[PDB]
């Protein structure tokens, strides 16, 4: 059966991802990080090994894994734009020195790399809907340094690009846009895989913080619902008929198009409705405060994998909320 590699397995990705594999009886998955406690119910699973390993730290131990396996998941990242400018190079050597390691790895042992491309990629893209081989790539001057993880990121698919192209190797590259659900990853986690955007609005609620509306809160996302997401992610790594070789592929859903302000509302209105709601302090209020788009073309993910977002709103927001709020320690 088909060996996973998971990069970075300790979080919200590795967690729904390892659960639908092992659905499924011809899947090994090979967890990597170095902690278990957001995947603690798999590490007693027959078909699930746990690997302990830093991609910073680790070189050999990760190139065995990689031999070993046969699909490639590099997952660790850090993903969260504050600190785009605070700590830039400490941004730049993770997520593309150290991944651009694990790249070579594949091309090195023949292996079929699945890579988290970012929706960051499309940057000011004037198109309504973002398309992963037609979309032009906008972004600032480099005296702008919030774009360092945009350019990064691009500059990484570029090169896994030229690997395809001339070394033959197997590739996949997927772009989450905006993925939700139960078991979010920490704001501070390297790990991609959850909205950063709307768990920090659910802490806004936890905490009693305001729900700061930067310049309004007018700036549109669409969210997708992990089990829409974590299905599409199945189906690459599925890749009936090999249709995804080579392939770039926008996870989200567009139908669930959404400003900061009306995420905040939203969830704010199944916030008071929520039977633990009297657990948590009053709200704080929204607070104005000083890439507007973000809506994905997903006619590749119609063609690739006959895959479309089924899930409402409605059913993504109050889920992630309630499963949030139920998990979050009291004591």
């Amino acid at each position: 059966r088909t060996r996973v590699l998971i990069l970075g397995v300790n979080g919200f990705i590795g967690n729904h991802l390892t659960e639908r594999l092992l659905r499924e009886d011809h899947y090994e998955v090979y967890g990597l990080d170095i902690g278990s406690d957001a995947i603690s119910r798999f590490l007693n699973h027959p078909h699930f090994h746990f690997v302990e390993g830093d991609i910073s730290i680790h070189s050999e131990w990760i190139e065995y894994h990689v031999k070993k396996c046969d699909v490639v998941l590099p997952l660790v990242a850090i993903a969260t734009p504050i600190e785009y400018t605070r700590n830039p190079l400490r941004v730049f050597e993770l997520d593309f020195e150290e991944n651009l390691r694990i790249i070579r790895y594949c091309v090195k042992y023949r292996k079929r790399i699945i890579f988290p491309s970012t929706s960051e990629v499309y940057g000011m893209c004037s198109d309504k809907y973002f398309d992963e081989d037609h979309s032009n790539l906008i972004v600032g001057p480099v005296n702008k340094p919030r774009w360092i993880y945009s350019v990064s990121k691009q500059l990484l698919d570029r090169v896994i690009w030229a690997y395809g192209e001339k070394e033959g190797l197997q590739f996949t590259l997927f772009r989450p846009f905006a993925w939700m659900g139960p078991r979010l990853d920490n704001l501070n986690a390297a790990r991609i895989g959850s909205s950063r955007a709307i768990t920090q609005l659910i802490l806004n609620l936890v905490e009693g913080s305001p729900i700061k509306l930067i310049d309004g809160g007018k700036q549109k996302r669409c969210f997708t619902d992990i089990r829409d997401g974590i299905e599409a992610l199945y189906r690459i790594i599925e890749n009936a008929g090999n249709r995804c070789d080579g392939e770039i592929i926008n996870i989200g859903n567009p139908e669930n198009e959404a400003s900061i302000e009306e995420l905040g509302e939203m969830l704010l209105a199944s916030f008071e409705k929520h039977p633990l709601r009297h657990h948590f302090p009053p709200f704080a209020g929204f607070r104005v405060v000083e890439v507007e788009h973000r809506k994905p073309s997903i006619r590749n993910a119609h063609r690739c994998l006959d895959w479309e977002p089924k899930i409402d709103m409605q059913e993504t927001i109050d889920e992630t909320l309630d499963f949030f709020l139920r998990t979050v320690d009291l004591t």
